[PDB]
């Protein structure tokens, strides 16, 4: 299970996958999950950690993309930058 150390040792496909590892429980099976949760919360300097991962729903595109997308909109409007590429 990868993590990273920054958001920036990883790309947005990497992040999208990271999110999708959590939306997959692709992990140690409850732990790495809570930790990949927190690695999101950590990584992106993002406002809504607990709230761009599962609770977002009712007009809120929290699809395993849309959530990464939610960052892609905070990190785009806040202009964050700071992922990788490929």
């Amino acid at each position: 299970m990868e993590l990273k150390h920054s958001i920036s040792d990883y790309t947005e496909a990497e992040f999208l996958q990271l999110v999708t590892t959590i939306c997959n429980a692709d992990t140690s099976s409850e732990e790495e999950l809570v930790k990949l949760v927190t690695h999101f919360e950590e990584m992106t300097e993002h406002p809504s950690g607990s709230d761009l991962i599962y609770y977002p729903k009712e007009g809120d595109d929290d699809s395993p993309s849309g959530i990464v997308n939610t960052v892609k909109q905070w990190r785009a409007a806040n202009g964050k930058s700071g992922f990788k590429q490929g």
